[PDB]
């Protein structure tokens, strides 16, 4: 029993799912492609054709879903969007929805990026949640991407946003409300379903209080330490403490294994031929013993320790020495004995995961102390301005 | 066993059809649309990006297909276009083809409007033919539409396809397309035949100037007009061929309502004009033949029974047959029910009532009333 008003056509029996306050979404058509069509009560939700036009007239960013065309029926409003396979909540809640085929952290880099694109054109999303981060259907080689949908519309005194993800200062807007929401979603994904506030019913309450958890992050894992450090600044109750949408992208939390290793070698070079009295070297072993674990020669594999002893030249209490030794072994890698090669290798992946596995706080620390040289030529890929 | 060449993609098993010079067409993908992919050997066919980009840069005509995007393989070229349900070939020939919601004359009209659009952008097709006029798939409310494709491509290894090639290109401008068009016109209308007219001898006889048009009776109106236009379209002198938009203004396309309206406007215009007048004189030039000696004797008994009371009606004079037309149509409401039922309902059955009996009436009037071409009333009827 089809309908037209098109432009967009559809059938009312192909219901994708109900939205907020009347708004419902069915599966319709357009050119001759399958499309998701969303009917909204003009009395409830206010489209901003202005923003969306700034989006169209601007260059396509592949992580912000596209609005095909808009139609204003006499009593309604109708919108057409890319029939995505699922929202983030599907991806997160049934691991086997068949990603297959799409990494969590890259999903987060995409989401955060599309968001950076939105914040670029001075448009704020104001309702970021897993239900508004949709995953497309398999591409040409069967890859899947992440796009932010349902951005640009709002409510007209029927508080913007959705209970559970509403930045706290918006209860009592700029980009920070979107950053906060995003932080909650990073935690939603990484932790495979939990929320930092954390159960549905007391969620918005605890947000307004300041109650977090992040109990998923052990403090003995490199990965978890970095994730925690980022999310904390993301969901900071003082909205000024919240990272810029792009600042988030630049953070360690995303870095390739190659990137991390490179960072260790680059630090090891830049702090070389630099005296101990200097600011950098002084600051770098400020935490000293703690990150190195007293003697770092003592925490590693036997072959490595054996080889190292023959040079030392190597402290064991100095982070700087662990970095110099890392850089060194990476440099002379091919001409190293087979024993060590097997204990360390491959490269960069297993080589850098070797040292961060055994010094969870190494990267975190080095990166913190090396903040001094943020403006330098080499360190631009690592830090923000 | 999928292929790639991003962003297009297709399973090679899902073939749609083979083409000229090794060119092949498959069913594949683009965004997430099903889409037809046409791979060409870049050594045989040259794509004209400039033209197509000009098509994109202009407003979309609904009977002109859309080239989505092009990509070059290292050894090939790929081109993606709207998947269509058939070619005009099928439309015409497969007995149980649902040409649903689409009369033939409106198909040729859509086609010729698309051509007007393309000529308007100074882009010439060069290979118009049944395989290059495609049928869409049922839209929102089911309606089927036709569009032209494979334009903007050419051949490098003579343009055109054997059987639809203008003669003088052998011995290019828009005239070639008008000609080939004329051919497909007859083809569609004749329900399968060709003006020239058998596959092997087609091109040959076109060179020779041999036509056919045998499906065109001289006692049925439709045939007479279709003929009237096709003949001009498939002339051997490319200077005779009417412009793509000119072909549109032609009678062949008019709804019966328009036809009847033309007879009325003509009847009105001619009234109060001297019978020696060059226009009246011209209108009656063909005379006798078209009114069938005494047009009063060539109409239903009730109508002549009712016409006998007035005349005033010469009976050998198109001016009077046309005036009776206008006058009965006007005073229709008051006319006896007998006459009402031999005639009605207006416009369709009524204008049919006259064109049926006087097949040439319309053709003839149209030709003779070309003298008032420029007048403001007669712009909907004629080409300025
Ligand atoms: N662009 C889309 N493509 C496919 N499904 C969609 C799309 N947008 C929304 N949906 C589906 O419709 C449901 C309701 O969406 P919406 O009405 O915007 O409320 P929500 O805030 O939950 O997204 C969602 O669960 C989602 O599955
Ligand atoms: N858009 C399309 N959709 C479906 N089939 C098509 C399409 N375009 C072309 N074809 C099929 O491919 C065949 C060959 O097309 P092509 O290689 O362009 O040569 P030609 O057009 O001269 O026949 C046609 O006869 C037609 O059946
Ligand atoms: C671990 C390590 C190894 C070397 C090193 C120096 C010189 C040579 C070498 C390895 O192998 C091939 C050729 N060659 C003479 C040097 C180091 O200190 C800079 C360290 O730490
Ligand atoms: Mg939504
Ligand atoms: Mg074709």
């Amino acid at each position: 029993r089809m309908v037209i008003v098109g432009k967009i056509s559809f059938c009312p029996k192909d219901v994708l799912g109900h939205g907020a306050e009347g708004t419902i979404v069915y599966k319709g058509m357009f050119d001759n492609r399958d499309v998701a069509v969303k009917r909204i009560l003009p009395e409830c939700f206010s489209f901003a054709d202005r923003e969306v036009q700034l989006l169209r007239e601007s260059d396509e960013h592949p992580n912000v879903i596209r609005y095909f065309c808009t139609e204003k029926d006499r009593q309604f409003q109708y919108i057409a969007i890319e029939l995505c396979a699922a929202t983030l909540q599907e991806y997160v809640e049934q691991k086997d929805f068949a990603h297959l085929g799409l990494e969590p952290i890259t999903l987060l880099h995409q989401t955060t990026s599309g968001l950076a694109h939105l914040h670029s054109l001075n448009i704020v999303h104001r309702d970021l949640k897993p239900h508004n981060i949709l995953l497309s259907m398999p591409n040409a080689h069967g890859r899947i991407k992440a796009m932010i949908s349902d951005f640009g519309l709002c409510k007209k005194l029927a508080v913007p946003g959705t209970e559970g993800w509403i930045a706290p200062e918006m209860l009592s807007p700029t980009y920070t409300v979107d950053i906060f929401s995003a932080g909650c979603v990073f935690y939603y994904v990484i932790s495979e379903g939990y929320h930092p506030f954390g159960k549905s019913l007391q969620r918005q309450a605890n947000i307004l209080l300041g109650a977090c958890n992040l109990d998923c992050f052990h403090s003995d894992k490199h990965e978890d330490v970095i994730a925690r450090e980022l999310i904390e600044k993301m969901i900071a109750m003082d909205p000024q403490q919240r990272p810029s949408a792009k600042h988030v992208l630049k953070h360690p939390f995303f870095w390739s294994l190659e990137k991390q290793l490179q960072f260790f070698q680059d630090v090891s070079d830049r702090i070389e031929k630099e005296a101990l009295d200097g600011p950098i070297v002084r600051q770098l072993e400020r935490g000293g013993r703690a990150v190195v674990k007293m003697d770092w020669r003592e925490n590693i594999t036997v072959p490595l320790q054996t080889d190292l002893r023959k040079f030392r030249t190597y402290k064991g209490g100095s982070v700087r020495d662990l970095l110099r030794a890392m850089r060194n072994k990476k440099h002379h890698y091919r001409e190293l004995p087979v024993e060590v090669q097997e204990t360390l290798g491959s490269i960069p992946d297993d080589f850098v995961r070797y040292f961060t596995s055994r010094f969870p706080h190494l990267l975190s620390h080095t990166y913190q102390a090396m903040e001094l040289c943020r403006h330098e030529r080499l360190f631009q890929t690592y830090y923000w301005h």
